[PDB]
């Protein structure tokens, strides 16, 4: 589709972006310098990726050589769960601004619908292994997000891993100032998200799909797990197209009006990943892909299954 989808806030947003979860501080700068070199204009970031400083370096570097202008960059960070208490949102936002070395974000997401106990510990757990919630509610958190818009710190606000009932709850929030611009969710061939994707676009909310390649590098990957990249059925469509299994996987959600944010620190792969503004997949394959759906989640936040705002109990 069109390279820069438009958000319900006036801004357009690059449908392909560089993902930075699991990109170690020591490698992430050179990856963001490279990805910008090849053409990426969109960076997916989070405080909880513990590399924002290093990311921010690469971004400043490119501006101060005027390889790209600020207003050309679509930069996304997220508010981690330990920061939902409304009084802490602003500070968390400023901190990530300071890390990235930016005056403003193009998009700040509520990273998960679930509030954690505030601290340094990103995932605070009781003795049984479930996280320690805060009794914060979404709407209060969301309202602090809105204040960030009005204050000029962020240009848009979205949500990530929200079920539809959770988006609905914000939409129907009395006194609502801004509807969420984006829902960032897990989306890929073994989790096609047809129902929630439908719901979100219809409400005029742009859907970014995360872990498009299945996130083989996810730390808790069992060896016996399915691998998108090494699925014979998916390898074929790629050979048929004279492109890589990954390039398929990346163009797939793009042909659904989703935004997509593959992660790499491998400069070769980073650029292999951007070589997708120049072909098309057939409706034959598109529907075949959608048929592989196993309702399989890479990110299920299982330590939070007994959190009142755990989002994955809902069908969608
Ligand atoms: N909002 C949320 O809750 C949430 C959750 C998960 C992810 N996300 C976002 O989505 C981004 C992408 O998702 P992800 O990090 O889960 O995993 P992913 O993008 O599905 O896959 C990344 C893994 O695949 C490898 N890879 C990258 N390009 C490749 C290529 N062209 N060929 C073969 N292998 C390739 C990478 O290796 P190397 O890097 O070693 O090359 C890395 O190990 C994240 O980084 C994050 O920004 C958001
Ligand atoms: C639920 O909190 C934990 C816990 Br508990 C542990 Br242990 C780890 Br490791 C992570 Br990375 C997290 C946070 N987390 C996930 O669970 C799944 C994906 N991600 C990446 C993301 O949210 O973008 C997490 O940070």
């Amino acid at each position: 589709m069109a390279s820069r989808i438009l958000l319900n806030n006036g801004a357009k947003m690059p449908i392909l972006g560089l993902g930075t979860w699991k990109s170690p501080p020591g490698q992430v700068t050179e990856a963001v310098k490279v990805a910008i070199d090849v053409g990426y204009r969109h960076i997916d970031c989070a405080h909880v990726y513990q590399n924002e400083n290093e990311v921010g370096v690469a971004i400043q570097e490119k501006l101060r050589e005027q390889v790209v202008k600020r207003e050309e960059l679509f930069i996304v960070s997220k508010l981690w769960c330990t920061y939902h208490e409304k009084g802490l949102v602003k500070g968390a936002c400023q901190k990530t601004l300071s890390d990235l070395k930016l005056d403003y974000l193009d998009l700040y997401l509520i990273h998960w619908p679930t509030g954690f106990k505030p601290g340094k510990e990103f995932f605070p757990l009781d003795e049984s292994g479930n996280v320690v919630p805060s009794d914060t509610n979404i709407l209060d958190t969301w309202a602090a997000m809105e204040e960030l818009v009005d204050e000029g710190l962020v240009k848009a606000i979205g949500i990530s891993n929200f079920n539809h009932l959770q988006v609905e709850m914000i939409l129907n929030k009395p006194g609502l100032k801004y509807k969420p611009a984006v829902n960032q969710i897990e989306c890929h061939p073994y989790l096609t998200q047809e129902k929630l994707i439908q719901y979100c676009q219809s409400k005029g909310i742009v859907v970014t799909a995360y872990s498009p390649l299945g996130s083989p590098d996810r730390p808790w990957a069992k060896p016996e797990d399915p691998s998108l990249l090494e699925d014979p059925r998916i390898k074929a469509i790629a050979a048929k197209h004279n492109k890589t299994t990954a390039q398929v996987l990346i163009r797939f959600p793009m042909q659904r009006n989703l935004v997509v944010i593959p992660k790499s620190v491998t400069p070769e792969r980073i650029a292999e990943n951007f070589k997708v503004f120049d072909f098309e997949l057939s409706s034959q394959d598109m529907t075949t892909l959608l048929s592989y759906n196993r309702n399989w989640r890479v990110c299920a936040l299982l330590s939070c299954t007994s959190h009142k705002d755990y989002p994955f109990h809902e069908e969608f």
